[PDB]
């Protein structure tokens, strides 16, 4: 029943931020500029355009602002954006001087379908180095009541909000340039009374260092305040009498960039992207400190005027202006996953090794098949070793048959030992699939009595998507161990994890070559329970956000469905790249909601301890995830049936 | 008379963030930890310890926090602690749960010789994926009045600041791990209220990308809140039933990383460095609107309560920890550098261009010795002329003699001529280093008349450093042009411009080889005014801070006296690396006071246009440097007798 | 489009201060009176007309205010004046006794178009010496609400202002007689509170000395409040048991009086003026300290209530009720003009006085060409030399060929040579109007390099106008010099100082001689840029005021088209007494407006030092006038092609 395609239907706002053309003291020239360029934002479907600070006039002509001419001309061409603005989807925010009481004010104009919603003076008004503002304009910090405006008396201040009442997770609060720079800015009140999308119009010369200012403090702020925070910046037009401009505009969302524009560009540009605005909407929910700051300020927050308007977007397949990586737990960018791959190492080793101190350095029993999990839980365990200057005999790894392993216990020099089930698994079959879970427990059965008789603990292997999912022989069982240095790594970061170690190099080439051999052996259950590929998206999504299956779906879709789109994290030859279509990630979305929310929490709930590892989420119920073990799925499965295209 | 070797007489303070061995659970086994932790910082003469969060208990001991005889234990060992304080330098900041009122407090106790200045409670408690913390601590927030502590009442509450009576610069904040991460945290009211230095003590267990974040918000709060911001986080010892720690500690400062330590390491670290008091007062001073946002939250920021402390700081020479770069115009860092090269080609060529437009594109005459800056110059008009659509043949190059040049002329397409003043200058001498001055003038008059005959304008060329000390003819003069694109570059960095323009290779193979042929000529006026690189390091040090003469002369002799010690920047063959002496930097300092504050505003009080370029500055008497043209400088010269030895 | 002849368009506002005929005890009489007069009012097209004290009772009655056939007689008449104001353009303000609660109160009744806008008590009543008000009256200071007149429930109080919403520079407050003597009026918290228009009614007996502080403190008002004050006193009426009456009326704005009535006279008079609303609108732009009061007394200041009304005046050619000076640089007033002479020519010699001092006193080169502005820089060098011991021939002056110069150098004792440029000239015409700028730039580039050879500075002798048009050879120039003592001071105000030098005759008869020549030589490039008498005009309406061009032209025209009306300053014989006609203004304000606003800001960016005159301003990009260098004028053109008529 909904256009599955839209992004507006899945929570998505377009915005812009737009550097237009500067034409100084002629407020003509430069609104017939916004007015195109607002246009080209209204094609887009974009539901906000933020343009430089001061628009109308230009930021930088110092006294010619106090001239009557300039401040008549800036009224008529704000009076003639507003008329045109009825025929425009986005709101405008647009910087202009104007009027009120005695003095001129920096000012946005916030416009939106042929009417004026607010005007927004800056608070905080520089008068230091380059910066001259004090002369000319009037602080707005504490300045409530209205302004009038072509025959209407409209809101005036620092205390609005607007609200779109037909997109409840789109509130917007405009500051404008040094308002972001001050301990305070106006702009983490207004978050907390209830702005999501923070806008701020600067005019901000451009200096040796002064991008990199700019872009801590619009990206913490959108951190610190769970938002979007939107910026642009004046560029060519404003006078170079003693400064230069650069254009800059961005935008930001929870500290992520969403799009940035050229520096230094000839002609126009703009940055525009779809902020989640279910994203920062599930960020405040779990968040509960961001509502307790908020109730600590109370009497400020709670003033806020809150200006209603209807957006009314489009409807229809607009596409996702937006990166959406395929692997939430695997980021595309090598540099980025480097530095998750050292970290994920070390957290699983030092998780460890304070294990293995607390428990006087006991002997360390491992169950190893071969495989891409139990190989790299035998590493962290050899290293952890190490690092408390512990023999590596102390390590007893086995092999448990119903070949790389055997080859990397001998590489690395711990103790090996086979010890073959099939045996007793036959006497068990007859004192009592079935099959296949009597070797699984009988193994776990072994490693205990083993590790009883030897003076050792049991370290287990298996990793976070399998408990996601719910694969695992519960019990007696591979989930059970003394301590699981996998628990909190996603398959899908497994591999990276291997070969981070490789590349390392730190164990030495032999060691490097039996890794290597594992990698390409196992890389080529997930038939039964499909692609971990698309089983770790949905986990994050699930797991750190909430988000519903069509959202997920949605996002799944525009990550996957064409190999060419994105980008791919290192490690996928070309051979390697596989697209997903909607009907499978559908089906397989299906079977994910079933098993996480309903079938698989019973065997989470007796976790061994292990430590959390991604930023995402891990699953211990001591830890991210507590739930029911005995809950149906019914909803979430009606929620696709209702909202998902069968392909 | 001051010991000029003395980091305290200049305004530093020393400060540590610490990472202790954790013993979950044992306060004594803590408290020792701490103690020989502090203890060392006592005897590196630092004025701070910063520990983790919870650090006499653990931070991750969950429900054990609320068992009588580990709360018993923590009273038992803070006092132990505070009674062993009487002889130890540091204030110490220690975590501990203490008991108040109804419930426990996970509280910052801040101990000063002997006794506890004051008690901080946690005021956010996250209560959300790994985070367990309302269960068993109640909120810090909005609490006031006193706690007993070992037979005294001390404050407790947000809203300390811990003032040093003898170090007034040095004003002391505490904040607890989730405190800095709230849209309005409370470091950020304590900052505009006074405090300078603000301390943040963390658990923090680690996950994939969370150094990132911390990182992100404790710089972005020492950028935005003009402070040193002083970060520890718990290490190895803390549980790893279901996380890991990285015992990460850092000091930021205004934006800067002054240090930071070891990531999961083996054994205890600390973070010292000492913070420049002084840096953080002069930014403070000149930032006008920090202070507008204290009037803003007047009632707020006015309420905190100060409590004193007599640091009494070693007077004698303790090295100073802190990086001091040789060019503060030139960053050591390649990658900075290229920024800042990018940063500044693209300000010089933009407001240039700008300047070309709103003149309909007039020819531009344009004086070339051959030299770096003029060199340099050409450069820029070059490009400018390219991005603007414009024919190189409407630069209109002279070389005016009383080599390169024409070379680079000819490689670029520019027209070229050579005009001889030589002859003009004998009619001039007769008509009427006096002789040199007449060459100097000549040359002027005669482009701004050739500018006059073309159509075109005058582009200047000399550059910041020349402004600074008054290096130029004054009147018809080379200060003198239509457009000076040099005017905001300092003389060191220059060269580096010219090497960056290189690299880029934009220019094609024959005009790299004259730039390259250019920078081998001229790098080998400094005989009369002395290094650069010492005039430029002054004119950072009090276009941008104001500092004192001794304070100047001691970053210098820190950074320059050891060719050894330090960093250079990329373009620097170990036969060019020089080193000076106290005496050196002295006697070149007593130049630049006098030139700078009294012989050479009158010349700059009359500049062309040009942009700004550096954070540091420009000279422009309409922008960053407003001062008069008849001043003596006796009290600089003064304070050098007084301060500085002579050798 | 706009009537360009009505003074309602171009932002005045016409108001009247009425003093009526008194009968004591006859409400009747006195509203016969003021009806009377009101309808004067009206016939002159005023927006305000205000009435003295207690006008419908008689102010002096004493226990007759107690009597209930006054106060119902009061009453009754003053709802017949309300219904008559139906057919009225006036906001009258007019005097009652009025009962309300426990008590009379003294009252202004504010009445327009058939209604009551409010109704304001006095504040403070005094009761000392000759005054006895709080026997019979109750203090309104404090007092808020409505108050019952003819069926309708009015404002109450002294928090009102009455705004003209369709001319929003009118914005009235009254007050009443003792208000404005205390030291917080209220009509200064109203001044902020945003009234632009104060009246005053008063009754005020008066003795020797009286009317003095009457206007000591309605012009002080009217200049500390940025504002217009309108005053009414009673006269022939009012008992004279005890006391005696002046009738005086009088309006000031900004400090300046606009208007005053007869003292003492037989019969009724009114003073009738138009108020410049845009005079006091740019004055309030511009001094930020204006509003910082307010925002320090934000709680007084923004809880007035504001009652609009809509004044739809006279939109026709009605005259212009006020003087406008033809030189607002130069005073007509003879008194007035010598002192502003004293003043400039101190000025001028104390600002190179300091900087004489400041460089040991060096010699001082000057190029004189006989012409009024070197000529005038001569005596100003002279005297400063004078003042400061140093002898005569230190100063060094040349005629510079390419009369009364070296007569006027002989006279004063000074050094005389006489350079010939022709010669240098023809060697730089070969080596490359032009001819003309060589000339010039040779002229600069000589008397540098003399000054360099000497040991001495340049003294620049080019004036404020020649700065204002860009009339002027731009960078080895006659703009560029040490320090031009003439920098601040316009050309219409050169001859004066001359006259004035004259005058004071402190140089001895001889030297008079010379400069008395000079002045009939020189007075009789104004051809490129019109009569300095109307570009002064201009320049002193857009560097105090930023008035748009039609304004200026309006202002102009009625200084400026008829020789007959208005006043000369001293010096114009009737021969030399020009009129201008409106197509004339009209031409040399769009020359004015292009250069001023767009061509001529380059050429100061970089001006010498030299000291600030006029009150209207200077143009140092340091100082006064802070503006881009590459800005178009045309939004200044088309104002003028829109809105002033071709003739």
């Amino acid at each position: 029943s909904m256009n599955f395609y839209s992004a507006y239907q899945h929570g998505f706002v377009r915005v812009a931020a737009c550097t237009h053309h500067t034409t100084i003291g002629d407020p003509a020239a430069n609104a017939a500029s916004v007015l195109d360029m607002a246009r080209a934002c209204h094609d887009d479907g974009a539901a906000l355009a933020v343009f430089p600070e001061l628009t109308l006039s230009g930021y930088s002509i110092e006294d010619v602002l106090l001239q009557d001419s300039l401040l008549d001309a800036v009224e008529d061409a704000l009076l003639d954006l507003v008329t045109e603005s009825a025929d425009l989807l986005p709101v405008l925010v647009v910087g202009a001087p104007l009027r009120h009481r005695h003095r001129i004010y920096n000012t946005a104009v916030v416009i939106h379908r042929g009417a004026v919603l607010g005007v927004v003076p800056k608070s905080y008004l520089p008068t230091y180095r380059e910066f001259y503002e004090r002369r000319q304009m009037a602080p707005g910090d504490g300045e409530r009541g209205t302004i009038r405006i072509g025959g209407a008396d409209v809101a005036f201040g620092t205390d609005l909000l607007f609200a779109a009442s037909d997109l409840p997770g789109f509130v917007l609060h405009v500051e404008i340039a040094e308002d972001m720079f001050v301990p305070m800015p106006p702009s983490a009140e207004a978050a907390l009374a209830g702005a999501t999308v923070l806008a701020n119009l600067s005019g901000s010369p451009i200096t040796i260092g002064r991008a990199e200012d700019r872009r801590l403090l619009a990206r913490s702020a959108s951190a610190r305040c769970l938002a979007a925070y939107v910026y642009a910046a004046a560029g060519e037009g404003e006078s170079t009498t003693d400064l230069a401009w650069d254009g800059q505009t961005m935008i930001w969302e929870n500290g992520a960039l969403l799009a940035e524009s050229e520096r230094f560009p000839k002609g126009v540009r703009r940055s525009v992207a779809d902020v989640d605005t279910e994203l920062l909407r599930s960020e405040r929910l779990r968040m509960g400190t961001f509502d307790d700051n908020r109730r600590h300020h109370r009497e400020l927050t709670e003033s806020f005027r809150r200006i209603d308007f209807a957006l009314d977007p489009p409807a229809g397949d607009i596409g996702l202006l937006r990166e959406v990586e395929r692997f939430p737990f695997v980021p595309a960018d090598p540099q980025r996953l480097q530095q998750d791959c050292y970290e994920a190492y070390n957290i699983q080793v030092s998780g460890l090794e304070q294990r293995l101190r607390a428990l006087d350095y006991p002997k360390v029993v491992i169950g190893v098949s071969g495989g891409l999990d139990s190989t790299h839980a035998l590493i962290v365990a050899t290293h952890a070793m190490d690092r408390e200057g512990r023999p590596r005999s102390d390590i007893l790894a086995f092999a448990l048959p119903g070949n790389n392993a055997i080859k990397l216990a001998r590489a690395l020099g711990v103790t090996f030992s086979e010890i073959d089930i099939g045996d007793t698994a036959r006497l068990m079959l007859h004192t009592i699939v079935t099959f296949e879970n009597v070797q699984a427990g009988l193994r776990t059965d072994y490693l205990f009595r083993i590790a009883n008789q030897r003076g050792g603990i049991v370290l287990g292997t298996g990793d976070l998507s399998e408990l996601a999912l719910g694969w695992s022989t519960y019990g007696v069982g591979d989930q059970m161990s003394h301590y699981n240095v996998n628990a909190g790594v996603p398959k899908t970061l497994i591999q990276h994890l291997i070969r981070w170690v490789i590349s390392a190099g730190e164990f030495g080439e032999k060691v490097g070559e039996v890794l290597q051999s594992v990698l390409d052996t196992e890389i080529t259950s997930e038939a039964k329970v499909g692609p971990f590929a698309l089983q770790d998206f949905s986990l994050f999504q699930v797991l750190r956000y909430g988000f519903r299956p069509s959202k997920i779906a949605f996002l799944a879709w525009h990550a996957w469905n064409d190999a060419e789109r994105g980008n791919w994290p290192p490690g996928f030859p070309k051979s390697e790249r596989p697209s997903y279509s909607l009907a499978e990630i559908r089906h397989w979305l299906q079977i994910f909601v079933q098993r996480f929310y309903s079938f698989s929490q019973f065997k989470r709930s007796a976790l061994p301890n292990g430590p959390k590892v991604s930023h995402g989420g891990a699953l211990s119920p001591r830890g991210d995830w507590r739930a029911p073990s005995d809950m149906s799925a019914r909803i979430w499965l009606d929620q696709i049936d209702r909202e998902v295209p069968k392909g």
